[PDB]
DNA sequence: CCGACGGCGCATCAGC
DNA sequence: GCTGATGCGCA
DNA sequence: GTCGG
């Protein structure tokens, strides 16, 4: 049902980027997700309508698309200059719905206008512009494996007790990835631990030293967002620049962290809701119970991802089964 | 009908 | 100059 | 936009 999920996804993007209606955005993605998981070719809106997250308005849109092969609402939007331009500009990392809208109001609507007005861009936005095409390329699993070996090894060089784990799409096992996500732990940093200084900085700084990390979007004591690039050969094609995220998490919370940052995004949304549907509340850090009123108690002990799955009564699903 | 739908780390900057 | 307000991206 | 109060 690629035709239908593509349509719902494009509608989602509009609601997020133009209408700034984040809950409609989520509603469309939730519908696109449940439809992609449907093992039958959808013959009608009423057929989709049986699925949870698909409602009256989306069934009708499905009837139209199935009849005409297109959607008039999407046509008009694509034709609309302000809508189209705002949508476009949000493809730049660091330009969200609000910046995109402001730019367009000022007559800035293309990559070229962004070039002409670099003085109006902040540092993250200049980086996103610089790497516009690069950031929209997928990363082949082969290069993700080369990236993994560099990160793991340079982490070793700073200190051998660090544990770095590549999570996200890679850990689900996908053949290409949108970026690289790295969870970092160290024995000195736990949920108590007196706050250990420069733990993440040391690793970011080394990765810069070996010229693997080329740009910084944001950097703090627990979270790094930036740009990296595989080393080239002699005269060879430069690899594309890639997005990399590094999160430093307390060691005692590594499994909740690995669970969350493996994803998928929709999966974790799905886990938290079913968590409450069993008396638990999950975040990135801990799994806790609520009682009868519903404040959450203390973090239950966890030594594996499945430990978390047990608590809320799901059959365990290997990383590869979480792409939602 | 109506309201909930997750929240946080980091960067920027308008308004003092 | 500072900081409350807000934007951004994110599994 | 959807669905469980
Ligand atoms: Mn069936
Ligand atoms: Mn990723
Ligand atoms: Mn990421
Ligand atoms: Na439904
Ligand atoms: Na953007
Ligand atoms: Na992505």
């Amino acid at each position: 049902n690629g035709g239908i999920t593509d349509m719902l996804t494009e509608l989602a993007n509009f609601e997020k980027n133009v209408s700034q209606a984040i809950h409609k955005y989520n509603a469309y993605r939730k519908a696109a997700s449940v439809i992609a998981k449907y093992p039958h070719k959808i013959k009608s809106g009423a057929e989709a309508k049986k699925l949870p997250g698909v409602g009256t308005k989306i069934a009708e849109k499905i009837d139209e698309f199935l009849a005409t092969g297109k959607l008039r609402k999407l046509e008009k939007i694509r034709q609309d200059d302000t809508s189209s331009s705002i949508n476009f500009l949000t493809r730049v990392s660091g330009i969200g719905p609000s910046a995109a809208r402001k730019f367009v109001d000022e007559g800035i609507k293309t990559l070229e206008d962004l070039r002409k007005n670099e003085d109006k861009l902040n540092h993250h936005q200049r980086i996103g512009l610089k790497y516009f095409g690069d950031f929209e390329k997928r990363i082949p699993r082969e290069e993700m494996l080369q990236m993994q070996d560099i990160v793991l090894n340079e982490v070793k060089k700073v200190d051998s007790e660090y544990i770095a784990t590549v999570c996200g799409s890679f850990r689900r096992g996908a053949e290409s990835s949108g970026d690289m996500d790295v969870l970092l732990t160290h024995p000195s940093f736990t949920s108590e631990s007196t706050k250990q200084p420069k733990l993440l900085h040391q690793v970011v700084e080394q990765l810069q030293k070996v010229h693997f990390i080329t740009d910084t979007l944001s950097k703090g004591e627990t979270k790094f967002m930036g740009v990296c690039q595989l080393p080239s050969k002699n005269d060879e094609k430069e690899y594309p620049h890639r997005r990399i995220d590094i999160r430093l998490i307390p060691k005692d919370q590594y499994y909740c962290g690995v669970l969350y940052f493996t994803g998928s995004d929709i999966f974790n949304k799905n886990m938290r809701a079913h968590a409450l549907e069993k008396g638990f509340t999950i975040n990135e850090y801990t799994i806790r119970p609520l009682g009868v009123t519903g404040v959450a108690g203390e973090p239950l002990p966890v030594d594996s991802e499945k430990d978390i799955f047990d608590y809320i009564q799901w059959k365990y699903r290997e990383p590869k089964d979480r792409s939602e």
